[PDB]
């Protein structure tokens, strides 16, 4: 949990417009940037929160900004450019908001505002949001290269900002299809050297709980042998979605509603046999944005999730007007919100009818349960890994390249305090022990893990976070480096301009 | 959690018959019994596990045995007598099992085998089970005084072994009524000096979820202003219950079944206005035996519970044949059992219709939620206070006289390890910090708290536990005294005879 209040309101700098740079700045280092750290931290976020006098209303509406911190020989640079999306270009052209963003209707056509994340396919990098348009970008110059419409290649209406990436370069993702949820597989770059998006395909299909209302889906789970998809009670109302939008005046946020009765339905597919498994896993209601990690232990899937306890859409609390309130008002607003909680679900693969009425989760080191009912539903209870009052462990990351889809011990995350990011956390998922890094009036981003080249252990490396530190006595922002073992500060690299909120990113080694 | 295995099988001495004494033994003390500790530890449990060659099958079938440890001027005695119940007396008379116990049918009339607990009414003490018969006993001589039939006074078919006791002597309890659940209030001893059981009355009534199937109920919650009752999916099947028993040949265990779909319904009544409150609090399925404590915080009830995750009846795992298995087999048997978990529920008293869809639990220091649905059900999620794999924090106790029904910080309990009691625990319910006391091949009982008489602090006292320590190098058993602050050992008082399992009790000051 946080041990800090924010009466000064410095967090408002997260949602304040900034200018791009025309070339890299030097970041002034204190401490020692590790000498083995060679590459680029690439991150996406909104950078422009109004077009002249027309404002963006929601956290996910600001125009995409691509950020880069470079590391070489203990020296650091910072660079950023706006992504030349249709939404951005046409807004600069017409000096107004032209494309409807997530929660901002444009007055007189799907947004490609790639503000959420960046990821590799083949030798290319794509910035993304959650729509059908992803944007190829140049990771060295931050120049915008091309828009790609995923509907040109595969049958999905959108895809998450959270594709899984196997070590050989294979990319998996999930998207709604107008009804089902499809898993797209993009293969690695082959000897022919043609673009792997051309070779995309749907490999498996998850069914929908309601024919005219699919669930919102933000991420999913992957293991060597299985795909896990969590169907929540936050639904997209297709009657409001497909009807004339600039007649009534609707945005994306206007089409969400909550199913009160369904709870959460969990779904598994066989990855290698490309087949849906018909096990009716069921639990109580929560919003889910981020899977932490998924793995196989004897005949059981371990599913670690950052949950929000309730069925109201957490995104209702992320309008900019609310996030820019004063600290007492921010806290008051979050009182009725769903409660964050890290939970471990355990999904049995072997269901024997003879065990009807009993707990199938026979593993020796969990309290998660799964109960086979007579109607063949499997009712799940979680093991809580972390719980603090309006203290979210969110934006989780692990040592992904060596432990994704595999037995693991450590997660890192951003700590939210009534939605305000004010700390960095590490969680031992076996023991439930936690570590915190926190300074007053300091607003960090998602921590990203980078392994030491000679690492023998899971947490032998550093985490990188972008921290916004307003209020004089400091420079406006800095790149923070923490030791992954205990979250003790290794270095920081200060820059002389403000940085807004960023969501997701990656480290690109070189 | 436990840090100990039990391959030697010493826990089998908990379920082995013993002889009563004709007068007190000295307990050999090591360490220093506190000089302010003056009174009697009184405890109940089964002492006779077969009548000749007819065996009792279930943990709750053995004939009631009343135990007493006396403390005066740093010196200790131990004494025990069988309770001369009908069941016991008639069994000694007829040299066979005459009355049907909980899970042992007698072959050719309700049991009064008072093996569970002992409690004060007026100037008297009553040993009890969960039936309509309670047994007045003499707390100094351990003589049986009389049988009391509660049906002679008030309209209930049984009452729990867990009445609440307000400081003025007022006694509340709950019982099934063949359909409703009635709260009985027995008033304190008055100036007229007549027996308070004659002044018993039903003050409030809780409804039933199913007309022909009432839930098993073991305990309930009480605050200055409210009564809380938790209706679980472990049901008593009245069609099997009332039909002729010694025709086919049924016991009590044969009449329990699990409702798969209802989950858990929670109920509040207004204590002082003697009125049921019509709030439909609902959650996922669990067995419940012990409430820890209940209290009021602003307009919310805090409900702390020792839960078992699942709907199968935990009592299915407590046949003596299973509990007497070898360690590897005991562990294997418990694998499919419900998982123990300490949970905090938070029940809002002010339900506004305007908050439909939202989390009503606006308190600042909990992660528990309560969600108002459109059908006016209030869906609850807990805050988990403690969770270990087949490690139950059970038989909870608090500093009851000063903190029962009130804001509190500390609970004590018996740690079960795949149902085997092998340690003593303290839980800070605000911070979730735990303390453990454990020695190899040592099988403790419920810890009972005793305040230093001049304590201002909640945990300024000691806990007392009866510990069975088989295997040579020690005497068969001992009374343990721990400091309540940190569970460090203060003294023990060894006795030269075995003691079987005991369930509940009290400290009687003098
Ligand atoms: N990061 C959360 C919001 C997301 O950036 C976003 C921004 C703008 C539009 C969106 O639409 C999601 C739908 C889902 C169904 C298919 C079409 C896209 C989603
Ligand atoms: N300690 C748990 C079991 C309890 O000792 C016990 C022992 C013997 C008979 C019982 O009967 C419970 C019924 C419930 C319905 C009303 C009558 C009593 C219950
Ligand atoms: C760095 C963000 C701080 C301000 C917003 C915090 C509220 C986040 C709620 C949980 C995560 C929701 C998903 C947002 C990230 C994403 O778009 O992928
Ligand atoms: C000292 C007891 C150890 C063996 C029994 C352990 C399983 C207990 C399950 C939860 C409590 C059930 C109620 C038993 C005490 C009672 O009858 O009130
Ligand atoms: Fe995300
Ligand atoms: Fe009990």
């Amino acid at each position: 949990s946080s041990q800090v209040e924010h009466p000064a309101g410095g967090y408002k700098k997260l949602f304040e417009t900034v200018e791009e740079l025309s070339s890299p700045l030097t970041a002034h280092v204190t401490g020692r940037i590790p000498l083995w750290l060679t590459g680029s931290l690439l991150r996406c976020g909104p950078g422009l929160f109004e077009v002249g006098s027309e404002p963006f209303y929601h956290l996910f509406d600001g125009q995409a900004l691509l950020h880069k911190f470079d590391f070489k020989e203990g020296h650091v640079t910072y660079h950023r450019r706006f992504i030349r999306t249709d939404a951005y270009v046409r807004a600069m052209t017409e000096k107004r908001i032209v494309i409807t963003e997530f929660g901002t209707c444009a007055f007189p056509e799907v947004t490609d505002n790639a503000l959420v994340n960046i990821y590799p396919v083949g030798e290319d990098y794509y910035a993304c949001t959650e729509t059908n348009f992803i944007t190829k970008v140049n990771p060295e110059t931050l120049e915008t290269i091309k828009q790609v419409d995923l509907c040109n290649y595969v049958s999905v209406n959108g895809a998450t900002a959270h594709p899984h990436i196997e070590n050989d370069g294979t990319v998996y993702n999930i998207g709604n299809c107008f009804i089902a949820y499809n898993i797209v597989k993009i293969p690695p770059l082959q000897a022919d050297k043609e673009d792997p998006i051309s070779k995309s395909e749907i490999v498996v299909q998850f069914p929908c709980s309601d024919r005219f209302k699919p669930s919102y889906v933000h991420s999913f789970g992957l293991t060597p042998n299985y795909i896990v998809f969590v169907e929540t009670p936050v639904k997209i109302n297709l009657f409001k979605f497909l009807s004339s939008w600039s007649l009534w005046g609707a945005n994306y946020m206007d089409c969400f509603e909550s199913n009160e009765t369904m709870g959460v339905w969990l779904h598994i597919a066989d990855k290698k046999r490309k087949k849906y498994i018909n096990n009716k896993y069921r639990t109580s209601p929560f919003n889910l944005f981020h899977h932490i990690n998924t793995y196989e232990d004897h005949e059981f899937l371990i599913v670690d999730l950052c949950c929000w306890k309730g069925f109201e859409f957490v995104y209702n609390y992320l309008y900019l007007a609310n996030l820019r309130e004063n600290w007492e008002e921010v806290k008051k607003n979050a009182r009725k919100a769903p409660q964050p909680e890290v939970r471990r679900y355990v999904l049995p693969l072997n269901i024997d009818k003879a065990d009807t009425g009993k707990n199938l989760v026979t593993l020796p080191n969990t309290t998660a349960t799964a109960i086979l009912c007579s109607d063949e539903t499997i009712w799940l209870e979680p093991e809580v890994l972390f719980s603090g009052p309006r203290q979210a462990f969110e934006f989780p990351q692990i040592n992904y390249q060596k432990y994704g889809g595999k037995p693991y011990t450590y997660a890192y995350g951003l700590g939210l305090n009534h939605f305000v990011p004010d700390r960095l956390c590490k969680l031992n998922v076996k023991t439930k022990e936690t570590w915190v890094w926190q300074e007053p009036d300091s607003y960090p981003s998602e921590p990203i893990f980078v392994s030491h080249p000679d690492a023998l252990e899971e947490d032998d490396g550093v985490v990188l976070s972008v921290v916004v530190s307003p209020g004089a006595g400091q420079k406006p922002a800095y790149l923070l480096i923490l030791n992954a073992k205990d979250l003790s500060e290794v270095a920081r690299a200060e820059v002389e301009i403000n940085i807004p909120v960023t969501f997701h990113g990656l480290f690109k080694k070189s």
